[PDB]
């Protein structure tokens, strides 16, 4: 299977996904002095006021907490979207050492993480139609720096030592993902993809420019857990993200400057 090593990592995805080689991919480097000043690009509309979160799992290649997106709680607008996106999910890329770990780049810097709020179209009714479709879902993301904590993020990294190993999983509730958003929600944009299996080119990304800080201690804890089952030979997951992508026929606009 697919995954983030040597032998089945990035390089290796387009044999099981040949969209991995597409015109849309996930993520690219976002060059802030060629990305376009969009006038016309209207603020992110955040609603995330009746977030029901639901459970977080270790799935192996990373840990998600899954949302009740069985009706609008939680729910993503304008900016560059029409209509109306719930939330069904958040996960985190991250890096072995904190100059790693992000997938989108800015000037090639990377960021120690990133911070994916994916959210589907309602107007497909499910995520599973959504994802079929060029508009389908609207990924929020957000870098990570290193320096200060992130309050809101303790309630996350507290639960992941019962999460540690693959296939693990814990009922996650009252979880205000407000708390993991910084001041500012200007942002670039983009046409992609998702950024693992199946690399499907249903995604409207939406980056933030301004990273949120977390404590060294905080990412300590993202890096204890393992990518293996328990039983298995024990592997760190670290370093579960996908490089830069080729931008090729497409522009990145910018909501400010
Ligand atoms: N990274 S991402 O935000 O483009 C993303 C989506 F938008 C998705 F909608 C999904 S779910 C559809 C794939 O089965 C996704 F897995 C990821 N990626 C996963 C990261 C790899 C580790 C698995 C944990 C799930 C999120
Ligand atoms: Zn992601």
């Amino acid at each position: 299977h697919w995954g983030y090593g040597k032998h089945n990592g990035p390089e290796h995805w387009h044999k099981d996904f040949p969209i991995a080689k597409g015109e849309r991919q996930s993520p690219v480097d976002i060059d802030t002095h060629t990305a376009k000043y969009d006038p016309s690009l209207k603020p992110l509309s955040v609603s995330y006021d009746q977030a029901t979160s639901l459970r977080i799992l270790n799935n192996g290649h990373s840990f998600k907490v899954e949302f009740d997106d069985s009706q609008d709680k939680a729910v993503l607008k304008g900016g560059p979207l029409d209509g109306t996106y719930r939330l069904t999910q958040f996960h985190f890329h991250w890096g072995s050492l904190d100059g790693q770990g992000s997938e989108h780049t800015v000037d090639k810097k990377k960021y120690a993480a990133e911070l994916h709020l994916v959210h589907w179209n309602t107007k497909y009714g499910d995520a599973g139609k959504a994802s079929q479709q060029p508009d389908g879902l609207a990924v929020l993301g957000i870098f990570l720096k290193v320096g200060s904590a992130k309050p809101g993020l303790q309630k996350v990294v507290d639960v992941l030592d019962s999460i540690k190993t693959k296939g693990k999983s814990a009922d996650f509730t009252n979880f205000d993902p407000r708390g993991l958003l910084p001041e500012s929600l200007d942002y670039w944009t983009y046409p992609g993809s998702l950024t693992t299996p199946p690399l499907n080119e249903c995604v409207t990304w939406i980056v933030l420019k301004e990273p949120i800080s977390v404590s060294s201690e905080q990412v300590l804890k993202f890096r204890k857990l393992n990518f293996n089952g328990e039983g298995e030979p024990e592997e760190l997951m670290v370093d579960n993200w996908r490089p830069a992508q080729p931008l090729k026929n497409r522009q990145i606009k910018a909501s400010f400057k």
